[PDB]
């Protein structure tokens, strides 16, 4: 941990996924996951551009954005647009929405100085996304090109964003399952070499770590935001090549969500996979829980194992021991998934050993 | 009635939503209104195309269908394509959801021969949309434009449709809240003259019936498919006028669900509004159910009364009395919606009396 990096990173800040509704994405995954409606900039708060809808859960954003009709907002120019995030524009949405489906646009990561940050990144090779804007003199948001059509966004502070109203204390579900914070975001890339010297070239973030895959992980100086990014191998299969394929290029693959109760979490998930919520990847057989004896039988009981052979949770090292299961794709296309941890800055790994782990219980 | 059908149609058959993903969507409606997972036509199934998911709760059949990436069918033609609905286009439903977003794509009805009732119709002034296309040697499905780019689609029998694959028993959660049937759906026209005269000249249906809109119904022979049009007049507000901007051109306005037990569906859906279901429109005062003993007194004892102002719902003719409620627009545009009727085909009319009954309120 040389702490190289270019700027004063915070920790992550929110994620914005991109469609063309919003409504019905939103209402899905705060019923699936738990996340309280907090904010919401629709025409309801005067924006005639964009829909926007705020979940939280804890400490992490989940940001849900969709185009209106052009014509509503066709007299009005970017000095006296009505847009919240005036990073939006309604060609790009589109052109991502038809060429990704549903995924994640913006991995927005909170920072010391925004507009400083931008001129850094620029400066250090990073491919300008969206200028530097201030919104009311005290919020500062900016964008660069991160890998594919996902752009890294940074955002500083001096509420979430200004020209977004806060939902009402009664129109609102107080929905709370365990999910706490935002862990990792993983993004596959068909050439992890031009991509991790890019995007540790402005960022000075340092190297944190039969296979399938190749992958490797970015971190600030504290472990508080963690990128990892894969690349496939041809010669199995190749999950990741068949996202590139389904995805229609690079983008983000997965989004680890932190819970403080993990049982809880999958507990109230579960039992709401098939009313709305999000189907689990199959459990793997008790064949895998037999062999957990004997790797965490010393770190856990085995009335906590057996439990998690009920739920099918995944265990695996020296700083400490994490826990993980991986939900089944978020949409129609075989690209993006949530995976839901639990540590005890990155302790315990990324679930690498798992993969022989499972190929074990054959 | 002059029972002038040019040609003898059954009843509704399904109603196709187009979206970006249909995952998210239908997940939302199945909990929302109660809708079991029906059947599923994906790449799980071999559809290389598009995602199609169906919806049902008793008669009444949802269809969610939503484009892949093109170049996973690149290699395909239409002979030899894999798609369960020959009528599908990439280009159309990115044009359909681009202009229009989350919106009613197809409102099915079934005919005795789809092959027949598409000649016709075309020889009567319809403009075909998708010829006839012959399933299986059992199914036949036609598509002709109805009004805007919602299309009136043919449906003929000798199971939903072939190519679909009815889930497993285990893999979804029987819901059921109430709805059984789909009474009518109702479309926005910027002119019912033309649109009145055209639907009606190709389907011989008859008419069945300060305002701020005029509009008529169109029906069958046995008044089983309602097909109200509206039109809006300006010198008020205009809320349909103000669904022509949104909407960006004409569409189906509401679907409306009819219910066993209105009582019991409003409370199902009432309790999950904020859970990721669907919000309704505000509640009347007590105003309007204290004249509701003078209009429906003989009509409803005065606890089942005083229940439906609970709930919210309106009362309003010569043979029955109709209950209706309408819910809040079903995704981010003002546009379409839903309206949950009981009726004790077609009896009650459509509580076109309630305008004057809700203004009596102030
Ligand atoms: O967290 C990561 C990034 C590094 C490599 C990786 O595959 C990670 C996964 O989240 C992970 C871990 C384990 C498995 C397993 F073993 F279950 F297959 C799968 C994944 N994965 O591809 O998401
Ligand atoms: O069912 C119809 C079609 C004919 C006219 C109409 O407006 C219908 C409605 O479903 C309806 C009925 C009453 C109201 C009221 F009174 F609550 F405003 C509103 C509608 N509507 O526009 O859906
Ligand atoms: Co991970
Ligand atoms: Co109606």
């Amino acid at each position: 941990n040389p702490k190289s990096d270019k700027f004063k990173v915070k920790r992550f800040h929110h994620i914005e996924f991109w469609c063309g509704d919003a409504t019905n994405v939103a209402r899905r995954f705060s019923w699936g996951l738990g996340m309280r409606f907090s904010a919401k900039s629709d025409l309801s708060t005067g924006n005639m551009v964009h829909a926007s809808y705020l979940l939280t859960s804890g400490d992490l954003r989940f940001l849900f954005t969709a185009p209106y009709s052009p014509s509503l907002s066709a007299g009005e120019i970017k000095p006296t647009t009505t847009a919240s995030i005036p990073s939006f524009d309604h060609g790009s949405c589109r052109s991502f929405f038809s060429s990704h489906g549903l995924g994640v646009r913006a991995v927005a990561i909170e920072v010391e100085d925004a507009e400083s940050a931008f001129s850094i990144s620029v400066a250090n090779g990073a491919i300008p996304s969206s200028p530097p804007i201030v919104l009311n003199e005290a919020v500062t948001i900016a964008e660069v090109k991160l890998y594919g059509d996902v752009v890294l966004r940074y955002v500083s502070y001096k509420e979430f964003l200004p020209g977004f109203e806060r939902v009402e204390d009664a129109s609102s579900f107080p929905l709370d399952y365990g999910i706490r914070r935002l862990d990792h975001a993983v993004g596959n890339v068909p050439e992890l070499g031009p991509a991790l010297t890019y995007v540790a070239g402005f960022t000075g973030f340092h190297q944190f770590a039969e296979s399938g895959l190749n992958s490797a992980v970015l971190a600030s100086n504290d472990e508080m935001v963690l990128l990892p990014i894969n690349e496939p191998v041809h010669g199995t299969k190749s999950q990741i090549q068949t996202y590139l394929e389904h995805n229609e290029g690079a983008g983000l693959q997965h989004l680890a969500l932190m819970s403080e109760d993990i049982f809880r979490t999958l507990r109230e998930m579960r039992k709401r996979s098939s009313i709305g919520g999000f189907d689990f990847m199959p459990s793997p057989p008790p064949t895998y829980y037999q062999n957990l004896k004997k790797r965490v039988g010393d770190v856990l009981s085995d009335d906590q194992i057996k439990e998690c052979e009920e739920l099918g949770i995944l265990v695996d090292d020296d700083q400490g021991t994490l826990l993980q299961i991986f939900t089944k794709p978020l949409g129609d296309r075989p690209t993006i998934f949530i995976e839901i941890i639990q540590r005890v800055g990155g302790c315990g790994g990324f679930g690498k050993g798992n993969f022989s782990e499972l190929f074990k219980s054959i």
